[PDB]
């Protein structure tokens, strides 16, 4: 059982989230979508709220979990039998520092994995800060996010 | 008549952003220099303020109209009959920024078009934050700057 | 304002991307010049007469747009043409950094010529001429990235 | 799931680069095939056999890996073989744009076919084997670079 | 006497710090390791502390003076007489950024030049921030900082 | 201190932005050697007997530059003449990728010779002996970039 984790702050998950962790479903026998507390960040949604819409948005997909942590990335991934931890492209700023967070977690961890995978076109200029954004300013996010996210930030925001 | 809108937050208007509304004056027959009130920033100046110097630093440019707003940019865009909008190029991470901004607002207004300035080489370096951080720290910004801002930022830092 | 802008390059051959470019520079200016490279540094696949003539015929729906070949600098030819703008795609960091220094050139030999920057559609993001070329010369299918007319004139060249 | 994996290249030779991301591909996929370039546009330092029988030497030790030559697209080979996978390297920026331009290509020709990049070991992050063959060359110490067998064979090929 | 300033907030200093001004050191006859206050940024450690454990992790560098400053930086190189800034190398928004702060520097002291190094491949991916960040989540640093600031950094966390 | 420093390059020919960095290099370091390639892997518009003479007459006004031809390893060179600086200019992003992975290469061939960028005026920034030649040979003007007896050269250079 070749098993993988997807990590992020996923504050709300979007579809660009949501296309990654399909790919990584085809590809790996058991995926971890795995969601960061990150208080440092100040979420818009509580940890809570994240796993339950995470779990929401991905129910069709049959071979993904989807927890919450607290802990440092390396010593969750080591916790969950994972050897391969996937990330998504976006931007060079993104690329440079996962770059960084590669060769750290190489230090804290040599047998876990970095494997980077592209979104689609279609969602390969979205992140969670820019919709939200948009959303504040009551701008239409629908197009972007599960229908469950879309409903919830909407709530958020009202 | 072409109607452009040149947005941004303009906390305080510089040298480098005088010199991208000139250059787009002499191509469009309207510009609309606008101004986002941009709370979250905890902005230097208050938006009254920033519209205030932004109409001094550009009145000797006869068809300039600089204006507040709150509202989503493609909105505003739609309602100031605007089919144009106009960004000045710096650094990497700032065009990589530029293109999500450009392909969200395609989504939200398909005919508002993207269009990209490039400054003076001799304002290509600078940025209101760069020119208030060597400010805060009592360095000479008065090439940077058009006078009244360079007057209006000596008092608010005073 | 009656502003004539120039959209130049070499168009060997024009694709899909080049058409979305010089579509959104017909919906900003009242004429458009799609300007072709007489003799580019590297043989093109594709003779003037011939890149010409594809153009013309994939853009022969924007009734704002003339097809020119030339064989001078960039900025002589729009000058001459009474171009007072100069229109270029930007699709990623690579195009960023070798037009910023194009346009620093262009704005010195001629300063009344306004460098333009516009963004095509995602669906064009990732292509060139160059790409489109040696996927279909490996036995690549292309037809999605370039217009009709073009599409039969680069199977009928790879033919051969 | 019994994946197969493809890791094309010209591999002109092999370097300890290619050998760090091949090594990581076969701890991850049950099977991965080290794709070699049989005629790239620009002429080889090493022919096509000599770049199949160094790489099968240098990867002799991973019992996963198959070194095969291949002169179709590399999509088109990749179908053929069942590669689901596809392995790129990703040193640094340069590398960055140029794999996202050549993945969005290959997910329209074969979209069943999932682009993977992995990141060289630090030791690696710079070279290149264009950079290893200017530096040997115009001589240059790049031992630490090239497994044993490719050190051998890049002094056989620049002493005659 | 050629003279050399090293600048930054070295929050803490690290061995990518220390790689950096043991180059300097081989190049300059006298090397000023400049400490900024740098309230703005909420440092970690205060700059008594910086300047406390800069000192320590270099004293085996017979040529280097650690100090604290809260001058703007081009007038604190012309009040030590230095003529060169050190700057290291990391990613390409460093890169980007860099270049805006030398071309401000030269308009405030033409006569300073900016000089920048590259870091040992060891170091080319670690920075302050990502050092603390992996601590505050429990991770092992010891590699990647001196002795005396690795037990400072774990004590303020303590 | 007595620091010898290297700035290599082909200085096909030298331009303004070679002259702004060289003369920066000398206000930090007693001597300078502006090194140029002999035999660079594309011919040179100009022959290394013409590159070194125009690089003389514009840095004879600095007093501790030396012009020096070289066909070694650029690291062999800079070992044999006991530099312990190498000289490069940063101009842009595309500068520093290339710059990291050359300065890597070097510390590997020469630990002891330490790699220090220096930024260009924005003057210079945009530009490079490839796009000077460039526009020149298509009839646009370049006076400004380069010293006048470089100016003089390349106009004679282009008449034949
Ligand atoms: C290769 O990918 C990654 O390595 N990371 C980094 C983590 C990040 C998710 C995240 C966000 C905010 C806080 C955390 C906190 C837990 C909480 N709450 N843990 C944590 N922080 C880290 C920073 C750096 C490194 C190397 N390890 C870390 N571990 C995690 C996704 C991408
Ligand atoms: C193509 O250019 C741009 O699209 N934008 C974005 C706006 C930005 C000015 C700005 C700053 C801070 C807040 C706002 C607020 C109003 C206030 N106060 N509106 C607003 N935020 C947005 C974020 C993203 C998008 C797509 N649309 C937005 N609309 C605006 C200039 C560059
Ligand atoms: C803003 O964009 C551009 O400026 N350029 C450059 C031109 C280039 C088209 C092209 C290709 C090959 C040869 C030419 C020849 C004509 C023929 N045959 N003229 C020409 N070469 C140049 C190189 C540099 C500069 C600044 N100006 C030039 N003018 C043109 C599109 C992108
Ligand atoms: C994801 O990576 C890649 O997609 N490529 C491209 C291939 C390249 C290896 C290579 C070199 C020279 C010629 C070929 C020839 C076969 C021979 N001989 N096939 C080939 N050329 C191509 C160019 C572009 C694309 C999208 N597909 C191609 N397929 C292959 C490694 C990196
Ligand atoms: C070429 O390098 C640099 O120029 N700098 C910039 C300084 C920076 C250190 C620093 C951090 C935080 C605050 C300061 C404060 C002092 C305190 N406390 N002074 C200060 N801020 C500045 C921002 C811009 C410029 C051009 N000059 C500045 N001078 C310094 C290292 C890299
Ligand atoms: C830090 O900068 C550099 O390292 N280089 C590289 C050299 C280059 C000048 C040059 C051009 C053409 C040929 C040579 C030939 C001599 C002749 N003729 N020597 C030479 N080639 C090299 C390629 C790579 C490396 C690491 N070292 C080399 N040494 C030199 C300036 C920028």
């Amino acid at each position: 059982q070749k098993r993988a984790i997807y990590p992020g702050t996923f504050d709300p998950i979007t579809n660009g989230h949501i296309d990654i962790v399909t790919r990584a479903t085809q590809m790996f026998d058991h995926v971890i979508l795995a969601i960061a507390a990150s208080p440092s960040k100040k979420p818009m949604f509580t940890l809570e709220e994240r796993v339950a819409l995470a779990q929401q948005a991905t129910a069709h997909l049959g071979n993904v979990e989807v927890v919450g942590f607290s802990d440092l990335m390396a010593n969750f991934a080591r916790n969950q039998h994972a050897t391969v931890l996937i990330r998504g492209l976006r931007a060079v700023a993104d690329f440079e520092y996962e770059m960084q967070l590669a060769h750290m977690n190489r230090h804290l961890m040599p047998e876990l994995e970095s494997v980077f995978l592209m979104p689609s076109k279609e969602w390969s200029f979205i992140s969670s800060s820019l919709v939200k954004e948009v959303a504040r300013h009551q701008g239409d996010v629908t197009h972007f996010l599960p229908e469950n996210v879309h409903q919830a930030l909407m709530a958020k925001l009202a």
